[PDB]
């Protein structure tokens, strides 16, 4: 088709326009002055079922009354969100354009509810691989696995790209306190072997395993980096006169399905960890792609991380939309992105260990829902995914806060925080949390002309210099925030925060009618680049592009080496 | 006042609305089909005056014809941009709300044009400090400066915050290839001494200097971290039975003006490097705040970095707006931010060394122009600063590109790149640049229904499965990009890229009529936090905030330790 019009003509969507048109300008503060229990009514707490841990969302600091909330839930129902999620959870082929299932929840399906794809239960496979990762990680971490010289392993360099790198990085970072301090992990992803050469002159090769992530195990990009590592290993044994016999098998493993191609590389296929087509890159940490994670925090902590996500999964499947945390999260987001016209979404985690989270979510959210067409194959009638940004609130806790407070863009803010701290050193945590609660307060209440006037008289300010200074120091308030709390950032807690955002992205994509699980958007750039490449040579002039690309390619060609 | 209306009623602004209304929807491609020299006409090259280095902006991939370009330049004239920049450059007090000068250009004023503030030429001071940093850095780097045990120095830990940390980090990262590989630099900024304790068990204290950045030298935040370092030094000498006499003076230096408070700390004031009120935090790397930089790349390379910025300064002061690179950069940005209604600005540097640049620019741009009122003390009538985001194009070179290509938000993209490479290893640079040029091409030209149809027939796709797959794989095109090229990323080149963005922010702020150089926006958050802090105690219930803040503070209080 040409253009959808479907969603644009739902009774629920029109009804939400009217409510935006009518109640849009009411202050966030006004909604609290009416109901003294607004906090409770506009928050959901999930029991995480271990150690008094929990995940809590307070979405009360928003421009949403009960009518608006009612309409948003109506929208989710009218659009079949719950039924779409059930199909996905059952292994139906909801990734319509690639005609495959989307089954990251199978990877953490602790109850082992049989999920049937192409006449087979995929849980034999999930569980088989998990048990294989268990046995392998146990032996690396205990020191029983020995390199070619007889030494235990102290380094893990993971070779991959994009999604197969960002999860493992974010998560092993997020959970350092649970990690074996002893063995260090590196994550190579860049095409030029700068990073690989960096890590090679840092690690003692006798003491290091390299994980090679590649489904086909041919991907020129990561196999080039793999080869550098392999060539260095062979080189290093050669010089120091050590047998190469069985060497690569002792220092390399694969995340792949291509049994014979891995075996050709010199890897032992007992150390090939499979994953499947229905694991999208941005949904893969939970699978064998997470092997460096499990090496780092061990098998039990990985199971906890998986369990966290599964508790999230059950919550999301079983709980009616008013009280369903990822649903509400998605709805308040749709409210800002689709009626307020907010192009962005900040994610501000007040825990230094989560410093990589916002980047992970950029991938997760923007690559899933950064789409221009519906499954039905019409052009979208409405805004889709927002631009995601953010940083950890420990450090700076100001850089761009100036603009969130006094600039002219309403930016939805997810503040994420923990009650408990992984160390009782002074009052560093309290000071941090005082800022955490204070930022969301400041955003909502602001500081009015009269408050500043009363404050500036007290400063003992000139009578005239005061009047023109007032506006500079005022704060509009009425700016939204979500406060997400966890008791403690444990494997299980992290797993639930990740799954929450995943189902948030699910919900939004279903409402907008897009395929959240394909990523066609990268193809053009690649095709044009393979074609530009032969043309980058000394003195070459090109004419087969537009004038800008031509002049750029041509400046490079005449000025290069 | 209440509301400005000034800018909204300029003949130049109204005229730009009409042109947007009329030509807005024309494809970027259409403007090239008319003029076969559009590339040249919509690009500016600055000679950097050394080594065939240059800085070039190609802003041709945009929705701008000649009329629109004429109108944008009219706007800059009608608003007195050039005259405002001249006042700033002359030491006038353009930071109206703080009633001070804004003179980061004095820090790099190589020609030593006298700049007169409060009856004194500030260049005696700039030059005096530069010469003091010269003598000090020369002695650290040569190994002549010895710690309390007689050993040369191999580590520099910089203790600061926010702006006094982000510049030094971005720049020393940007210029590793020019750095002394030998001595390693660390940058502590976080309130809890986690990072400080990390670096303390990493560095051999006998071999390390600590820089303490603080104008008053009392700031509880950084002086707390300073004290940890100082206490560890005293501890460490005590245990190993080494004299403490003169020890702190051998292992600590200050960036401050508070001579006696620094001296009390045990620092020798010959090693107090001053900077001034008219150096804003986000404009400070060029001053004594950049001491770790100069330690790292040495004095000559620092002068080159300064010179790069100064070449930029002269360009910007002397060249008429049509051909004035920072002016044009600011204008195409205003065009997207103020007529298209684009809330964002991506900065995508295709050089791994620049991976910290986008973060630096978030600070620089968002904290300067993330403002809600005019100097005149009216509320702004128009959108101000955009949300800045981005990452380095080496790694991933996809995460969020899906959305820039096929999502529903027009996002202005500054792609930044280099012709020459700091290493001739394989064809890694060409491959990289092929992507660099290809991404901007892909964005403009897109891929139409028929191109995909012709491509999918060739795939040998089913006749019916082809028709509904087409929209998924199409690319609208007509999405803007700026291609910024440099010959090589040297100190001088980096200095010019930073200054360019600084004057870009200058130009936008003058057009919108805001004070780009204050930052009042952080005060509210801090005041509310100092007040929330005494209330974080076990079992405490608060009632003096709104219900959300109350319930959050109260959940924390009942669930904490």
């Amino acid at each position: 088709g040409v253009t959808d019009s479907s969603l644009l003509n739902l009774p629920a969507w029109k009804r939400l326009q009217s409510l935006y048109e009518k109640y849009g300008n009411d202050s966030i503060l006004s909604h609290f002055e009416k109901d003294h229990q607004r906090f409770q009514r506009y928050s959901i707490e999930i029991d995480l079922h271990s150690d008094d841990n929990f995940l809590f969302l307070d979405y009360s600091k928003s421009h949403i009354n009960d009518e608006i909330k009612d309409a948003l839930v109506a929208l989710a129902e009218e659009r079949g969100v719950r039924a779409f999620a059930k199909a996905m959870f059952d292994g139906q082929r909801v990734n319509s354009t690639e005609n495959r299932a989307v089954l990251h929840v199978a990877l953490r399906n602790r109850s082992n509810r049989p999920i049937i794809v192409d006449g087979k239960d995929v849980m034999s496979d999930v569980n088989n691989v998990l048990a294989q990762m268990k046995d392998f990680t146990e032996r690396v971490r205990s020191g029983e696995w020995k390199g070619q010289t007889g030494k235990s392993i102290y380094n893990i360099v993971n070779i991959g790209i994009g999604g197969s790198d960002l999860g493992p990085v974010m998560v092993t970072e997020a959970l350092k306190p649970f990690s074996k301090r002893d063995l260090h992990c590196f994550f190579v992803s860049n095409v030029d072997g700068t990073h690989m050469a960096e890590v090679l002159k840092q690690v003692n090769l006798e003491e290091t395993i390299f994980i090679i992530a590649s489904k086909t195990f041919t991907t020129q990009e990561t196999l080039t980096n793999a080869m550098s590592a392999r060539n260095a290993l062979m080189s290093y044994l050669k010089e120091n006169g050590i047998s190469t016999d069985g060497a690569v098998a002792k220092h390399f493993v694969a995340l792949s399905t291509n049994t014979e191609k891995v075996r050709e590389f010199g890897i032992d296929t007992v150390n090939m960890f499979a994953f499947w087509d229905w694991v999208g890159g941005r949904y893969s940490v939970w699978s064998a792609i997470g092997l460096s994670v499990m090496l780092s925090i061990g098998y039990d902590n990985f199971v906890e991380f998986l369990t966290g996500a599964h508790v999230m999964d059950n919550h999301f499947a079983s709980t009616p939309t008013e009280q369903n945390l990822p649903m509400m999260l998605a709805l308040v987001g749709i409210w800002y992105n689709n009626f307020f016209g907010s192009e962005t979404q900040a994610v501000l985690p007040y825990d230094q260990y989560l410093w990589r989270l916002p980047a992970y979510l950029q991938q997760l959210d923007m690559e899933s829902n950064g789409k221009g067409v519906t499954k039905k194959s019409g052009a979208v009638a409405v805004q889709t995914g927002p631009i995601v940004f953010g940083e950890a609130g420990t450090n700076g806790q100001h850089a761009f806060y100036q603009l969130i407070h006094q600039g002219t863009k309403i930016i939805p803010c997810d503040f994420i925080g923990c009650v408990q701290t992984q160390n009782r050193v002074g009052d560093h945590h309290r000071t941090l949390m005082s800022n955490f609660f204070a930022q969301t307060e400041a955003l909502m209440v602001g500081k009015n002309a009269e408050e500043v006037r009363q404050e500036l008289v007290k400063s003992g300010m000139s009578g005239d210099a005061i009047e023109n200074m007032i506006p500079h120091k005022t704060f509009t308030g009425s700016r939204p925030s979500n406060s997400i709390l966890v008791n403690a950032l444990t494997p299980r807690a992290l797993g639930a925060i990740i799954a929450m955002y995943e189902h948030k992205v699910l919900v939004q994509g279903a409402i907008w009618g897009i395929n959240s699980y394909d990523q066609w958007g990268v193809e053009l750039g690649k095709v044009l680049a393979k074609s530009i490449l032969p043309q980058l040579k000394s003195g070459n002039i090109v004419s087969d592009h537009d004038g800008s690309t031509n002049g750029l390619i041509n400046m490079f060609n005449t000025r290069a080496h």
